[PDB]
């Protein structure tokens, strides 16, 4: 496809997202005005489509969070990733299409693919600008501790979908901390 084409296509597939519909691709075929294999030509099977939707949702999410975290260093990164989470945790159309589709969601989420990799790239990125600010000392690179990051922390966010009974937002925080070389102190 061009990238208008695919782009058509992605803002067609989100609408349906965002609007707690599922990703049907013959409605979304019909919608587009183009054949079910010109579709599959253009984006590929509704799983590689709907983890393209949810990484450019998880994209406006950290970027949003980045604009709105406080401070510099451990405490800012700190600050983006307890917002990512809560704004996930707090989103109604993942939990419409959780509550559907909990398997499809959890390859999506928790394997390598489009969601851990825009996550921990937007992660490197922010590891990158705090090292270059002189906020941050780090070991290893920042694509490195990204990657590391999010694979750390998402089995917690989405703990439920795995037999538990809530997000582990804070012991998601406690692992980026220790990851850091920083310490949390809790209280009550
Ligand atoms: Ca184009």
């Amino acid at each position: 496809p061009t990238d208008l084409e695919r782009r058509r296509a992605i803002d067609t597939a989100a609408s349906m997202y965002l609007a707690e519909e599922p990703l049907d691709m013959s409605l979304l075929a019909e919608r587009l005005g183009v054949g079910r294999a010109t579709l599959y030509r253009w984006v590929g099977n509704r799983d590689e489509l709907l983890g393209t939707v949810l990484a450019e949702a998880t994209e406006r999410t950290y970027r949003k969070a980045m604009s709105q975290a406080s401070g510099q260093g451990p405490e800012y990164i700190l600050d983006v990733f307890g917002r990512v989470m809560r704004s996930v945790e707090s989103s109604t159309e993942l939990r419409a299409l959780t509550k559907r589709e909990p398997m499809v969601f959890i390859k999506l989420a928790m394997m390598p693919g489009s969601i851990e990799s825009i996550s921990a790239s937007i992660t490197a990125e922010i590891l990158q600008s705090q090292v270059d600010a002189g906020q941050l000392t780090i070991t290893l690179s920042p694509q490195v501790l990204g990657e590391a990051l999010v694979r750390i922390c998402d089995v917690h966010l989405y703990a439920p979908l795995l037999g538990r009974e809530k997000a582990e937002i804070e012991t998601a925080l406690d692992l980026i901390a220790l990851l850091l070389g920083v310490t949390r102190n809790h209280h009550h």
